[PDB]
């Protein structure tokens, strides 16, 4: 039983920008989701060894999680808000792929995804 290396949070050869929207994605969007009662399963990479989900990384090949997202934001990893929104989308999609409608974890993800969409419906203007 082996977890893979977690996604990178720094990369010196990737272009980065400090954007008004990206600051909002950390200050408001991430930080708010993080405090939700259903946030905890998503706050770190899936440890398939601890959770005894040995088939997880047999199935999920582009893992993502809010802890990785938060580190990427704090580390100025992204060029634009769409890159970071894509990571959120990968996180939710992975959960929907591995699990089935009605599972507790899927109900948690559905609730978080709706809050996430509410929060990104309106982003600060790329002044
Ligand atoms: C979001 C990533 N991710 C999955 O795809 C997934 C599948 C089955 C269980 C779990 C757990 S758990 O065991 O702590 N759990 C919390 C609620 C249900 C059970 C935490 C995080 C998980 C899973």
């Amino acid at each position: 039983s082996m977890n893979p290396p977690p996604p990178e949070t720094s990369n010196p050869n990737k272009p980065k920008r400090q954007t008004n929207q990206l600051q909002y994605l950390l200050r408001v969007v991430l930080k708010t989701l993080w405090k939700h009662q259903f946030a905890w399963p998503f706050q770190q990479p899936v440890d398939a060894v601890k959770l005894n989900l040995p088939d997880y990384y047999k199935i999920i090949k582009t893992p993502m999680d809010m802890g990785t997202i938060k580190k990427r934001l704090e580390n100025n990893y992204y060029w634009n808000a769409q890159e970071c929104i894509q990571d959120f989308n990968t996180m939710f999609t992975n959960c929907y792929i591995y699990n089935k409608p009605g599972d507790d974890i899927v109900l948690m993800a559905e609730a978080l995804e709706k809050l996430f969409l509410q929060k990104i419906n309106e982003l600060p203007t790329e002044e």
